[PDB]
């Protein structure tokens, strides 16, 4: 077949109940992530293959970057609460690897309020209970399919994207292959 399980994507031994239809997992101290992000916007070309409506969902994990990767978790949980990751997603990423300048929950803090998320409304959701659970919530959803690497995408709770066997020569070719295989797998 033109799409095979182990070339474009991989099916879970142990499949996903009740999963986001378009779940992916990312870090702020992942590269190809910041790729993801800044030089391939997959999220929005796989968003424009879908079914207008579908949901899509983005969680940040922890086993990337100690102490500060947990506080982005947490920060990740703050930018879903108060609905700003399109204001804090490309500062964060460059905040942790082009500039290097971000090396506390301090400095996440001062990211959002560059953003212009007012300094009360940041601490309120920090310590709030609502993204207590938004961390719970992260967490869960990545050790239901005991994730080791990032960026990730998952269908249905059932497949994976296989970005290994795509073709890396043109971005553009990547972006379509990836998004195609999306639209592919949502409709299986
Ligand atoms: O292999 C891995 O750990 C998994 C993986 C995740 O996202 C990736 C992106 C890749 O290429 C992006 C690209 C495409 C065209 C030109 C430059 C860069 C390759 C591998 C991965």
């Amino acid at each position: 077949a033109q799409y095979e399980d182990g070339k474009q994507y991989t099916t879970l031994e142990k499949p996903v109940a009740g999963a986001p239809q378009v779940l992916e997992f990312f870090s702020f101290f992942c590269p190809h992530c910041y790729q993801f992000e800044e030089v391939l916007h997959i999220s929005d070309n796989v968003k424009k293959k879908l079914p207008e409506g579908v949901k899509m969902t983005k969680y940040h994990v922890n086993f990337m970057g100690g102490d500060l990767g947990k506080d982005l978790t947490q920060a990740w949980a703050v930018a879903m609460a108060l609905g700003v990751e399109d204001k804090v997603t490309v500062p964060l990423f460059e905040g942790v690897q082009k500039t290097q300048t971000i090396r506390s929950a301090s400095d996440i803090r001062d990211v959002f309020i560059n953003a212009g998320i007012k300094g009360e409304e940041y601490d309120a959701a920090w310590n709030s209970f609502v993204v207590k659970s938004l961390v719970a919530q992260q967490e869960k959803a990545a050790a239901d399919v005991q994730l080791r690497g990032v960026p990730a995408m998952f269908v249905n709770g059932k497949y994976q994207l296989n970005p290994q066997g795509m073709d890396t020569s043109n971005m553009d070719v990547f972006v379509q292959q990836y998004a195609d295989t999306v639209k592919y797998l949502s409709e299986k």
